[PDB]
């Protein structure tokens, strides 16, 4: 929970992101990029776009 907060903290506050791009650019297992994803959205701690690919952005996108 320090490793991911401190990565997607430094792409760009306003940039959507994909679980396949961390999954297979830090190795991570989808099982635990899956698990924390829906533990992070569900507090407020990271955006969710609408449609089938579920895009995170940290909260507060750009505009």
């Amino acid at each position: 929970e320090q490793r991911i907060l401190k990565f997607l903290e430094e792409l760009g506050e306003g940039k959507a992101t994909t679980a396949h791009d961390l999954s297979g650019k830090l190795g991570t297992p989808k099982k635990e990029i899956s698990r924390v994803l829906y533990s992070l959205a569900k507090k407020g701690k990271l955006q969710k776009e609408a449609g089938t690919p579920p895009l995170w952005k940290i909260a507060v996108s750009t505009q």
